């Protein structure tokens, strides 16, 4: 027969990361969630669209630009006539969430319209992020965009990367978020963060308390000892090659970059084999994106990946 | 007898500015208008404080520890529990106004309240820009803060310094900053500045337009040809050593910071000779600031001053 590579639309919060590299000084980075993802599997040869928007500034033009070269569609990246693309400095200290600090409030992307929405295809993917939830109208957008591709016969991916500080009801999080888990048919939490949403204390816990949701897959990363894979009635452990992170900014969104690029590219990405594989790369694309400063910077080619893997 | 430092209120937008610096990276500078000034003011041995807001954030930490460094007054320096310090990005292909984008509309700073003004005393000075004026608290707080200080028997400057994007109703910026120029003992445009408030095609034009305001000192700068001085029935022109700009960020505040401390320090600063002399000080300290990426970097202390005076 012939091969069916499906397009994973991407939306939420396109970002330049300010990262200390010899401070007095930063390195001006691409990055933001959404944008992670669609460059990480645009490297990997898979087939990306973001849509969404940033700022009318340098900045906004520079995340553009950024998509735009490394052959993620933009075409509907827009740009707001009044809000200013969003701006994080991060600190090399911490990692994950503790290491942001979200200097634009609200920024472009939370004016998301219904407008900005594509249309969506049978079988194509749409990946978001809780940060697209914090405030309206990119809150009733993003959930609109979902239902949306849910109906059209689409799949949804759904990572809550959670930055309290976007927030403007933070109060708001915990149920506005768990509302996106129980749309999704894959959900990538990080061990925090599945505990904090469901309020437990274990892994085991929170995937209990999530198990009347149904959800076809969910993944739950275990930092370096890889990825606990839960699928119906079943959990299995996926382990990789450790490594020493220089720079963990972006590790979790290069995670499900592979993720989806191999789902995306599966006959039936609801295979048992296929998920395993696919964790198998998302861990490679983890640690890889580790090894350079910036979110986007060491996202691997396949090339690369296959190296690494072995 | 005996001598008579006065002290120097500062108001208004402290920010850090990113300046392109081997660009992929930015240098983390301080700056601000106000905050530019009073840290010039204090290079040269004077008596400066500065009251108002930044945000609860490492930038706004950065600058009350570079003020608190510089042996600025931070006192009444306030951190607003909401909202973000003013972050600014430069462009070294330009001057002035042209050079920056505001990434933080409304900053910190446009939250500036009545219970954040100190208690002022007869003979001190306050200098502000038209950023504190750009929206609402900042904007009639900062009016309050001025009729305060006329009250009391001190003096105040004005500097427009006009950065359009931060107004978020533009055109209310010609009425509101005419209506400040109206309030100060001393008034600093560039050519460009003056003209545009007054709608005129010329300096000369643009002095009897405001005669009517009967402002007892408004100086004009002229980039390299100095600046023109204006007393009442008098103008004249103080020329000073020309130099290579390296970077001419912050230039137009390190003028104002010379010129405001020597009346600072004069036994009476409506003196034609000393206001002559004050001038020649701020033509040496504009000069010199460009020598250095930053507005503040290059901020002369005395015994740089001198010798570059000869
Ligand atoms: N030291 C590390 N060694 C190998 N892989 C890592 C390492 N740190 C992170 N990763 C990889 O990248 C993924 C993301 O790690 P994680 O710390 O859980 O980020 P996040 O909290 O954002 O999900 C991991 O599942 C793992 O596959
Ligand atoms: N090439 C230059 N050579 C000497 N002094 C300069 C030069 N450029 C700026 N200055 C000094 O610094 C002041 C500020 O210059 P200017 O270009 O008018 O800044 P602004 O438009 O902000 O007022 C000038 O009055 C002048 O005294
Ligand atoms: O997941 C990493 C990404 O998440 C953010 O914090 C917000 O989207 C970005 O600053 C960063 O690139
Ligand atoms: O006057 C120079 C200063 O003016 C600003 O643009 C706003 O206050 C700062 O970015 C800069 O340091
Ligand atoms: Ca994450
Ligand atoms: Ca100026
Ligand atoms: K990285
Ligand atoms: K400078």
């Amino acid at each position: 027969r012939s091969d069916s590579m499906s397009r994973v639309w991407l939306t939420g919060d396109a970002v330049v990361d300010l990262i200390p590299d010899g401070q007095q000084h930063y390195l001006k980075c691409p990055g933001g969630a959404p944008a992670n993802v669609a460059v990480a599997i645009a490297r990997l040869s898979g087939r990306s669209a973001f849509f969404g928007r940033v700022g009318n500034d340098p900045f906004g033009r520079f995340m553009q630009q950024t998509l735009t070269d490394e052959q993620v569609d933009c075409q509907h990246l827009h740009f707001d006539p009044v809000h200013r693309t969003s701006t994080v400095v991060v600190d090399l200290d911490e990692c994950g969430e503790r290491s942001f600090t979200f200097m634009v409030k609200p920024s472009a992307d939370q004016f998301l319209q219904l407008s900005d929405i594509p249309s969506f295809q049978k079988g194509e993917w749409l990946h978001v992020c809780s940060i697209a939830l914090a405030n309206q109208p990119s809150r009733s957008s993003t959930f609109a965009a979902i239902a949306q591709m849910k109906e059209v016969g689409g799949y949804v991916s759904f990572d809550p990367n959670l930055r309290e500080e976007v927030w403007s009801e933070p109060q708001e999080l915990q149920a506005t978020v768990m509302r996106a888990v129980g749309l999704a048919d894959v959900v990538k939490f990080s061990e925090e963060e599945l505990q904090f949403l469901t309020g437990t204390q274990s892994i085991e816990e929170g995937l209990q308390a999530i198990a009347d949701f149904q959800i076809p897959l969910v993944v739950v990363t275990l930092g370096a000892k890889g990825a606990l894979v839960a699928t119906p009635n079943s959990q299995q452990i996926v382990s990789g090659k450790a490594v020493k992170p220089i720079d963990c900014t972006g590790a979790g969104d290069a995670f499900v970059g592979g993720l989806l690029y191999r789902l995306s590219v599966a006959q039936d990405w609801h295979n048992q084999a296929t998920i395993l594989d696919a964790v198998k790369w998302a861990n490679g694309c983890g640690a890889l994106a580790t090894t350079q400063k910036g979110a986007m910077t060491a996202l691997p080619n396949q090339a690369a990946l296959y190296a690494f893997l072995e």
